[PDB]
């Protein structure tokens, strides 16, 4: 029973914890394809220079 | 009559002691498979992993 109480406060749910591993990630990729949207303005504001 | 005493107190009945000897058997052996099942889990949850 103790190893029941010790797991649950130490062994993470690795199900879960994979789901949230697979969501960080894309939410980094994400992320990423919102920075190279974002620098791609200044290029334009060349344009109104250029 | 005091030899019929002593053996109730000390001769086991060996035909149901078998029967006991039996089941315990195979109450371990079910265990054992139990245990086989019991220990395939964490492998599908590496399939989630991998």
């Amino acid at each position: 029973n103790l190893t029941a109480a010790e797991s649950r406060i130490r062994d993470v749910d690795m199900a879960k914890e994979m789901s949230e591993f697979t969501k960080n990630n894309i939410l980094s990729q994400a992320s990423q394809a919102m920075l190279a949207q974002a620098n791609q303005q200044p290029q334009n504001v060349l344009q109104l220079l250029r």
